[PDB]
C-alpha cells in the first residue's frame, strides 16, 4: 500500500538533473576562465581545475550513474561495482586536489623565497597525475574483490528475475560497508580532511607569528629612538643602537629601492654607532635622528607592504578553507549515516527519503566551489564578468 515508486522517483531524478546541469556550467566557467586569464595561471590554480575537472564528471557521469543505480535494474555485478564506485574515485580525486592546495598555500607563507623554485608547474601536474591514478585504485577497490558479490540477495534477483551472473544493482548489496566506513571513510575521507584542518591550522599560525616579527621589529625600532634621545652616556646611546642594527637587518631577512632603504638605515646606524663608540653622546644622538626620516621615506612603505601581503595570504587561505569546510558539509552526512548502518544493526535504517536527501546533498558539492570563487576571489569573479558580458 506504498505510494507507486516512479512518483517519488520523478522528484529525485528531476533535482539530480538540476544538480549536474548547474555543475557542469559552473565548473566550466571555472575552468574557462583559467584558461583565459594569465593571473590565474598559478601552481595552485591546476589543482583548482583539477577539482573542477572531477565536479564537471559528477555531472556528466556520476549523477547518471546514481539515477541508473536508483532503479535496481539487473546488471552483471562488476559493471554494477562500476555504476556504484565510480563517484568515489571523482571524490577521492577532490581530497588529493585539496591536501595539495593547502600543501601549496602552507609552502607559499612558510618559505616564500622558495616557492618558485620548489613548487613549479610540471612537478603539479605530475602530482595530478599520480593523484588521479590513485583515486582509481582507491575508489574501484570493490572491483578488485572486495564486494559483496559473493553473496547475491537470491530473493531480490529472482524477484525481478536477473539472469546468471546478474545481481540487483544496489549500492549496499554489492558495495560491503565495512570498505564504506573503514576504508573510504575513515582512512580515505576523514583522515585527509584532518591533515587539511592540521595543515590550514599552521597556515593562520605562521601568519599570526610573522604579522606580530613585524610589529616587534617596527616598535623595536621606535622605540629604541627614544632610548637615544633621552640617553646620557656613551653606552646608552650604544647599546641602543646595538638592538637597532639587530632589528634592521633581520627586518630585510622597485625591490632595489627596499634593499637600498635598509642600506641607508643601517648605514645610518654605524654611523651613530662610530660617534657612540668614540664618546660623542650628542653628535650620536643627533646622527641617530636621521634614522627618522629614513624610517619614513623607505621602512614605513615595507612595514606594509609585507603586512598587505600577508593579509591577502590570510584571506586567500581561509576562502580555500571554506571550499574544504562545504566538501565536509556535502559529504559527512552520508558517510554518518553509513556509519549508522555499519555500526548499529539495531537501529532501524535510515528512511529512504533521507538515504536520497544525504545522496543529493553530496552532489551539490559540485555547484558551490565556483560560486566561492566568486564571491571571495576578484580575480575570479572579474573574469566571470568579461567572459558572461561577452
Ligand atoms: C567516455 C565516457 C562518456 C564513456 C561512458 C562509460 C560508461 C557509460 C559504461 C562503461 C562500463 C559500462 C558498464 C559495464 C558493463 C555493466 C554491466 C551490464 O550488465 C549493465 C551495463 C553496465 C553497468 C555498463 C553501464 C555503462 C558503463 C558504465
Ligand atoms: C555534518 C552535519 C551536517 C551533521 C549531520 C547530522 C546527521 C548526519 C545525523 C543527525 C541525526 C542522525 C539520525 C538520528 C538517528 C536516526 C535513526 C537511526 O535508526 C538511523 C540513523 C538516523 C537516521 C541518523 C542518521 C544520521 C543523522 C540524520
Ligand atoms: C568529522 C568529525 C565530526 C568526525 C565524524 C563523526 C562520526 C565519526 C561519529 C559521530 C556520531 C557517531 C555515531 C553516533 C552513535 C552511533 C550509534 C552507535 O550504536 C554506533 C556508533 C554510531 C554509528 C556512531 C558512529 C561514529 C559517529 C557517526
Ligand atoms: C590499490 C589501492 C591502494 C593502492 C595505493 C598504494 C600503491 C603503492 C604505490 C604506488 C605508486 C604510485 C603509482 C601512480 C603513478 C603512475 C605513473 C604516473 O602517472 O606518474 C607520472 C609522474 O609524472 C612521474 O613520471
Ligand atoms: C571522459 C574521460 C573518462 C573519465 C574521466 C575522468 C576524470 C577526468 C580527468 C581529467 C583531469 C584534469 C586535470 C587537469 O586539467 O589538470 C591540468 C592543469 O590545468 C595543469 O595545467
Ligand atoms: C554519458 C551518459 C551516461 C549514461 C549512464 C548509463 C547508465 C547505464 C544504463 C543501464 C541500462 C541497462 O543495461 O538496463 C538493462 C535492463 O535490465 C534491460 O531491461
Ligand atoms: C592513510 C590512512 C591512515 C589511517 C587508517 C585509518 C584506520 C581505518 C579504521 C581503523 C581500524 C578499524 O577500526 O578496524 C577494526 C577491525 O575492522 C575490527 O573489525
Ligand atoms: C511529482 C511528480 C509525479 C509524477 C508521477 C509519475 C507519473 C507521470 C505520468 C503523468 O504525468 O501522467
Ligand atoms: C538542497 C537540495 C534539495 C533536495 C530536495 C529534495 C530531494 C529529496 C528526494 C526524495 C524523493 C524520494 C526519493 C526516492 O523516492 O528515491
Ligand atoms: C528535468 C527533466 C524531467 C525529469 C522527469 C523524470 C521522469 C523519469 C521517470 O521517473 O519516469
Ligand atoms: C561535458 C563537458 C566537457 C567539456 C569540459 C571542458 C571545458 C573547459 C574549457 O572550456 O576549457
Ligand atoms: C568528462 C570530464 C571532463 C572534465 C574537464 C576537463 C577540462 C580540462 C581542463 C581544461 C582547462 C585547462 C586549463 O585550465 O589550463
Ligand atoms: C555523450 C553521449 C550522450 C548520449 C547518452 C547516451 C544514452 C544515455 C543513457 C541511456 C539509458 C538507456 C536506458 C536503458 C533502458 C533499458 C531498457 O530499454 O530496457
Ligand atoms: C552529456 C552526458 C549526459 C547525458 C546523459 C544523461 C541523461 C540520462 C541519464 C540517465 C538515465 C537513467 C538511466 C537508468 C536506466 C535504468 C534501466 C531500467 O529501465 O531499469
Ligand atoms: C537530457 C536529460 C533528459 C531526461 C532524462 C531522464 C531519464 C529518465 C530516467 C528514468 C529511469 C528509468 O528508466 O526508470
Ligand atoms: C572510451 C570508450 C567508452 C565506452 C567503453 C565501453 C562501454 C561498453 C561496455 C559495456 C559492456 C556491457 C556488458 C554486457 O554486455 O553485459
Ligand atoms: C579510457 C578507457 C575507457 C575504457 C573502459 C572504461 C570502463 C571499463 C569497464 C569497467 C568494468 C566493467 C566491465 O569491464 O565489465
Ligand atoms: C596533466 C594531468 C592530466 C591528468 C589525467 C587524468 C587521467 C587519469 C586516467 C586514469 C588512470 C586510471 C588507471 C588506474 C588503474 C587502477 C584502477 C583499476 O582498474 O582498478
Ligand atoms: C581511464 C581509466 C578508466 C577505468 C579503468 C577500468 C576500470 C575497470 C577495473 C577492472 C574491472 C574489470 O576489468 O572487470
Ligand atoms: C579516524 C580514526 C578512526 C579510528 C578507528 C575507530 C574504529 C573503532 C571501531 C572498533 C571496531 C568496532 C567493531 O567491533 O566492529
Ligand atoms: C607516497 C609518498 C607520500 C609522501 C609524498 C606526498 C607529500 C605529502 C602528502 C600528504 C601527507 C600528509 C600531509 C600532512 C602535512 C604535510 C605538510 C608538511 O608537513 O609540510
Ligand atoms: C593532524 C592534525 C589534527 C588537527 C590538529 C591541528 C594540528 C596543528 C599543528 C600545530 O599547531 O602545530
Ligand atoms: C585535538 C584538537 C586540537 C588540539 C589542539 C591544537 C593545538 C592548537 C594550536 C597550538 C598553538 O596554539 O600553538
Ligand atoms: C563542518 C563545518 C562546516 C564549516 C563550513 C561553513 C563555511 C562558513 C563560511 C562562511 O560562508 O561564512
Ligand atoms: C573536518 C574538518 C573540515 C573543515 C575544515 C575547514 C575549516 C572550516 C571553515 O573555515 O569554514
Ligand atoms: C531537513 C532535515 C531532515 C531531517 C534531519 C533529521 C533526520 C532524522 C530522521 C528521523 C526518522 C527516523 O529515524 O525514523
Ligand atoms: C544547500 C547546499 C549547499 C549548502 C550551503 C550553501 C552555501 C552557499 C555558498 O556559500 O555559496
Amino acid at each position: 500500500d506504498g505510494a507507486p515508486p516512479i512518483m517519488g522517483s520523478s522528484v529525485y531524478i528531476t533535482v539530480e538533473l538540476a544538480i549536474a546541469v548547474l555543475a557542469i556550467l559552473g565548473n566550466v566557467l571555472v575552468c574557462w576562465a583559467v584558461w583565459l586569464n594569465s593571473n590565474l595561471q598559478n601552481v595552485t590554480n591546476y589543482f583548482v581545475v583539477s577539482l573542477a575537472a572531477a565536479d564537471i564528471a559528477v555531472g556528466v557521469l556520476a549523477i547518471p550513474f546514481a539515477i541508473t543505480i536508483s532503479t535496481g535494474f539487473c546488471a552483471a555485478c562488476h559493471g554494477c561495482l562500476f555504476i556504484a564506485c565510480f563517484v568515489l574515485v571523482l571524490t577521492q580525486s577532490k581530497i588529493f586536489s585539496l591536501l595539495a592546495i593547502a600543501i601549496d598555500r602552507y609552502i607559499a607563507i612558510r618559505i616564500p623565497l622558495r616557492y618558485n623554485g620548489l613548487v613549479t608547474g610540471t612537478r603539479a601536474k605530475g602530482i595530478i597525475a599520480i593523484c588521479w591514478v590513485l583515486s582509481f585504485a582507491i575508489g574501484l577497490t570493490p572491483m578488485l574483490g572486495w564486494n559483496n558479490c559473493g553473496q547475491p540477495k537470491e530473493g531480490k534477483n529472482h524477484s525481478q528475475g536477473c539472469g546468471e551472473g546478474q545481481v540487483a544493482c544496489l549500492f549496499e548489496d554489492v558495495v560491503p560497508m565495512n570498505y564504506m566506513v573503514y576504508f573510504n571513510f575513515f582512512a580515505c575521507v576523514l583522515v585527509p580532511l584532518l591533515l587539511m584542518l592540521g595543515v590550514y591550522l599552521r597556515i593562520f599560525l605562521a601568519a599570526r607569528r610573522q604579522l606580530a616579527d613585524l610589529e616587534d621589529n617596527w616598535e623595536t625600532l621606535n622605540d629604541n629612538l627614544k632610548v637615544i634621545e633621552k640617553a646620557d652616556n656613551a653606552a646608552q646611546v650604544k647599546d641602543a643602537l646595538t638592538k637597532m642594527r639587530a632589528a634592521a637587518l633581520d627586518a630585510q631577512k622597485e625591490m632595489k629601492d627596499f634593499r637600498h632603504g635598509f642600506d641607508i638605515l643601517v648605514g645610518q646606524i654605524d654611523d651613530a654607532l662610530k660617534l657612540a663608540n668614540e664618546g660623542k653622546v650628542k653628535e650620536a644622538q643627533a646622527a641617530a635622528e636621521q634614522l627618522k626620516t629614513t624610517r619614513n621615506a623607505y621602512i614605513q612603505k615595507y612595514l606594509e607592504r609585507a603586512r598587505s601581503t600577508l593579509q591577502k595570504e590570510v584571506h586567500a587561505a581561509k576562502s580555500l578553507a571554506i571550499i574544504v569546510g562545504l566538501f565536509a558539509l556535502c559529504w559527512l552526512p552520508l558517510h554518518i549515516i553509513n556509519c549508522f548502518t555499519f555500526f548499529c544493526p539495531d537501529c532501524s535504517h535510515a528512511p529512504l527519503w533521507l538515504m536520497y536527501l544525504a545522496i543529493v546533498l553530496s552532489h551539490t558539492n559540485s555547484v558551490v566551489n565556483p560560486f566561492i570563487y566568486a564571491y571571495r576571489i576578484r580575480e575570479f569573479r572579474q573574469t566571470f564578468r568579461k567572459i558572461i558580458r561577452s
